[PDB]
């Protein structure tokens, strides 16, 4: 079916519970192997959160290679983006090391440090200036440049040095700043204007190593941004936009790392963010 209309048949039903269950029933179960290793058990922060081993990041060192991470690579759309959890104390210096070795431009960070009183990941970039934060289990230098604080998100620049070798690069954090403690945004109108600040900054584009997303776990919010950005690029891509399925796409992402799309809320919620961003487009 269509997507606008699907959309009404769900909600007139009530059945989003349903298809989001369907979606849980049919998804990939890979093997994550590495995730659960007793070396690597502070390097998670959610036991039941893990990268499948087939497309899990690796870092370049020979002691330990584990970040949890995932390479989530859309061969149509032509798109790339790693899902990663929001780092630990003790995974700061390797997000990092990540940032440096994949090559990337942008860091897309969708959650708040703390959420209903409780801290949903460490501080790991600087607040001021003339503050700077060295890694030194992992050998980088991060400095803020400059912060630019709007109503619903905040975009920082950003210098990464690799204390090795004395290169620099600029790196552009893209951080959404107001989504709800509980449930989702009652309109997508500020999420999908967030998404394209991102794209207009060259962050999801080939010539560069592909975007980190994360929020707290690295599946619920961060699995909304890439399915409406995939989404939204395939109906430009295509003779026939109404050939795009949601519910396809989910399933082929959930194939590199488990358990994109949390709730029922956050797939409505989807739905919604690509049936309204269809029509600004053009
Ligand atoms: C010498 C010194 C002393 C202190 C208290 N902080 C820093 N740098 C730093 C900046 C930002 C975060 N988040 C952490 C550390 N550096
Ligand atoms: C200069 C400076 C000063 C201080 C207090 N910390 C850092 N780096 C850092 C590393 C890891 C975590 N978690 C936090 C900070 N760097």
């Amino acid at each position: 079916m269509e997507m606008e209309k699907e959309f009404e048949q769900i909600d007139k039903s009530g059945s989003w519970a349903a298809i989001y269950q369907d979606i849980r029933h049919e998804a990939s179960d890979f093997p994550s192997r590495v995730a659960k290793l007793p070396k690597n058990k502070n390097r998670n922060r959610y036991r039941d959160v893990s990268p499948f081993d087939h497309s899990r990041i690796k870092l370049h060192q020979e002691d330990n290679d584990y970040i949890n991470a995932s390479l989530i690579k859309m061969e149509e759309a032509q798109r790339s983006y790693i899902l990663t959890q929001g780092p630990l104390p003790n995974t700061v210096g390797h997000f990092w090391e990540m940032v440096w070795e994949q090559k990337s431009r942008g860091v897309v960070m969708l959650n708040r440090v703390m959420e209903k009183g409780s801290l949903k990941c460490a501080q790991y970039w600087p607040q001021k200036e003339e503050k700077e934060m060295i890694f030194e289990d992992t050998n980088l230098k991060l400095t803020l440049i400059s912060e630019d604080i709007k109503s619903y998100y905040t975009v920082r620049q950003l210098e990464l040095e690799n204390l090795t070798t004395q290169e620099t690069r600029e790196i552009l954090h893209f951080h959404y700043t107001t989504w709800p403690d509980f449930g989702v945004p009652e309109s997508p109108a500020s999420f999908l204007n967030f998404l394209f600040k991102v794209r207009e900054s060259g962050s999801l584009s080939p010539e560069h190593g592909p975007v980190v997303v994360h929020c707290s776990a690295g599946i619920g919010r961060s699995g909304t941004f890439c399915l409406a950005d995939t989404c939204l690029l395939l109906m430009d891509k295509r003779k026939d936009p109404s050939s795009v399925d949601i519910k396809k796409v989910l399933l082929e992402m959930r194939k590199f790392r488990m358990g994109l799309i949390q709730t029922a809320d956050q797939l409505r919620f989807s739905y919604l963010a690509v049936i309204e961003g269809a029509k600004f487009i053009m």
